[PDB]
């Protein structure tokens, strides 16, 4: 059977891709420029795209754009998202797309008439951007628009959209009864097949690198594996039973503990043993996959691997350096 | 005689103060952590340290915390600017304590009397951050404020918490006559001797890199030596009729020139020769330097100078890869 998956050319749609088609599935892959060797060779590489892998040329701020691509599939794994690119207008650039592309998506759906259930991967930040962490997270938990919109803190745009692109979609699938699934990820690690540094691998290597900007997502961070997160959104297409949405968040820990790993794993780099405002007595957050791992599905990966891939993959592409 | 130089552990800051030091001066570093090795050492080192260089504990959001270290000198290089780090609240952690820090470093330099000009570092952000560009930028040019306010794209903190900090500032210098002095550097790029990643460079390598969140700011891209830049804080220290604002930019090229540019010196890096919104009738836009050629400053080191002192550099340091 056919499904589809938008993104396709990034880092976790392509990971996707590879093991959709490790599995007998026959994929519809979009991208905006096909002709972006970079976007599009690791995709056509892939063991069995001649046979089963095509491509189609669709982006969320073109009304329209996703029907052809969704025509005949049982499924559309949406895993596509607009960034902060050209970064003078985000209402215009990364929301109105991010929201309007998403409903688009859903009557598309519709409009097939053979989709039977869309996966959103959504973001972490439509759960837990409040002034005040709950020491746990859960899928009732719903990030706060008046503090996003009043503070209009870095990546704000990131948080802002998913929330309102989220919170309209299931507004959405109540009111014509679509069958929704969303996958809600942490800060997803690991090995990679895409030509360059993956957005997410900036952030979880900010311990070795020292990109400052990024150390608040990681301060009171959690994370999942590349690998997990994937064979995670094929269970909850395949397994019948699945409502609401499904936090996929194997590990948590605060900057220190994650610097200690590095530390301990990697000395040719060097890590500081201090962070500015991270005491040892600061309480990690979690965010509980209790619903993921109450259906079946059972996380194959610790922080240590997630890790290692990441590392092994980027040296071997030639994207960290292999030491300080 | 002697000189403040606030923030000495940064990339402008610290060789502004290894120059100052070879030039004869003797300097008062303030730093917020001088417990912290990787900031200091690279100060500690400089020849002439043990002999003519004091620091000191000063921190912008601290009210007063600059009187010491402004005491007895004849100049003051005040450089230092907080990043969105914690990044939940940009108005209280980076706005206010710009400003507030600003003002405070003004009224310590009145206080001292024996202050008779203070140099203030400016930033490109105030100057030319609005809807359209003009395609030529001088010292007459302000941010604004509207546009920043109304859209809140990413960097909007950096801009305002400048253009609010270098304005505040005027109003009171003007009111008290304070004489005073400030440099509009652009993004700075060259060599270097602190010891981690210079903040700045993250964005000059981006071509390199991948780093697609850095492309806005070169995309109609300007640039400074890191050395010119430096000899011209010094040079508009000591030159008696400097006045008013002073633009210090000495290159000007659209993406497309830098990825080139880069291409033809760096083969073993794959960099594209294409990018996602820059056709080649994207026309540059200049900072005109020309009020500070015009007092008889000469720039020294061209386009290329500057990113094989930073591509060197970071290869030596080890925080870019050799190649791809
Ligand atoms: N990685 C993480 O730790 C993390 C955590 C939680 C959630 N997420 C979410 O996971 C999904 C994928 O993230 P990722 O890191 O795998 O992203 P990624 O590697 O950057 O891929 C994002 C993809 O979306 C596409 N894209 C950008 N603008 C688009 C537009 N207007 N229309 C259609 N596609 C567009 C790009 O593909 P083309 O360049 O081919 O157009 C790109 O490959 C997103 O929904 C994101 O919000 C990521
Ligand atoms: N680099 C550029 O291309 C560029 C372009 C135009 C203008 N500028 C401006 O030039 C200045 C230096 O830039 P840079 O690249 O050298 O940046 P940087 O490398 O990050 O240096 C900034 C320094 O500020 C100090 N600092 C941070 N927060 C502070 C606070 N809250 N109170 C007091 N000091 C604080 C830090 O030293 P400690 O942590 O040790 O205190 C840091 O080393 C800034 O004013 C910046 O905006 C830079
Ligand atoms: O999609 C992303 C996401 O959800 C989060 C995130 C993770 C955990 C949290 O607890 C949180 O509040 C946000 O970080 C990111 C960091 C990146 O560099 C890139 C991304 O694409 C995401
Ligand atoms: O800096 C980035 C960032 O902070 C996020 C983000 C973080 C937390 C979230 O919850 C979320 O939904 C997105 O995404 C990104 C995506 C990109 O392609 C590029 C980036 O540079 C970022
Ligand atoms: O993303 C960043 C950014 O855009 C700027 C910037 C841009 C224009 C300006 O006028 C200015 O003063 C600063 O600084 C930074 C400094 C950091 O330490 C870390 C960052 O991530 C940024």
């Amino acid at each position: 059977e056919t499904v589809c998956v938008t993104g396709a050319s990034g880092f976790i749609g392509s990971w996707l891709v590879m093991r959709l088609l490790e599995r007998g599935y026959t994929v519809r892959a979009t991208v905006r420029d096909p002709t972006n060797v970079k976007k599009v060779k690791h995709l056509l590489d892939l063991p069995k795209a001649e046979t089963h892998l095509t491509l189609w040329k669709a982006d969320l701020a073109d009304e329209g754009s996703f029907d052809e691509a969704i025509k005949g599939c049982t499924g559309v794994f949406h895993v596509a998202t607009p960034m902060d690119f050209e970064s003078k207008d985000p209402e215009n650039e990364v929301i109105k797309p991010t929201i309007e592309g998403m409903l688009g998506i859903m009557k598309s759906c519709a409009a097939a008439k053979t989709v039977r259930r869309l996966v959103f991967t959504s973001s972490a930040g439509t759960v837990n951007i409040q002034e005040h962490q709950l020491p746990v997270y859960d899928e009732s938990c719903w990030s706060d628009m008046e503090f996003c919109r009043a503070k209009k803190m870095t990546a704000w745009m990131y948080f802002v959209s998913k929330t309102l692109a989220e919170q309209a979609a299931w507004k959405y699938a109540k009111e014509n009864n679509i069958d929704f699934i969303t996958i809600i990820p942490t800060l997803v690690v690991g090995p990679f097949i895409m030509s360059s540094m993956p957005p997410s691998l900036i952030t979880a290597l900010s311990p070795i690198t020292g990109n400052e900007a990024h150390y608040s997502i990681i301060r009171q961070g959690q994370f999942v594996h590349l690998d997990d997160l994937c064979n995670a959104h094929i269970y909850l297409f395949e397994n019948p039973k699945a409502e609401g949405r499904y936090i996929c968040s194997s590990h948590d820990c605060i900057i220190l503990d994650l610097a200690k790993m590095l530390r301990e794993k990697y000395p040719e780099y060097n890590i500081p043993t201090e962070f500015k405002g991270v005491d040892e007595n600061l309480k990690s957050v979690c965010f509980s996959s209790k619903k993921l791992t109450d259906l079946g599905f059972e996380f194959k990966y610790s922080l240590e691997d997630m890790f290692t891939g990441a590392v092994d993959t980027c040296r071997a592409k030639g994207l960290l350096p292999p030491s300080h």
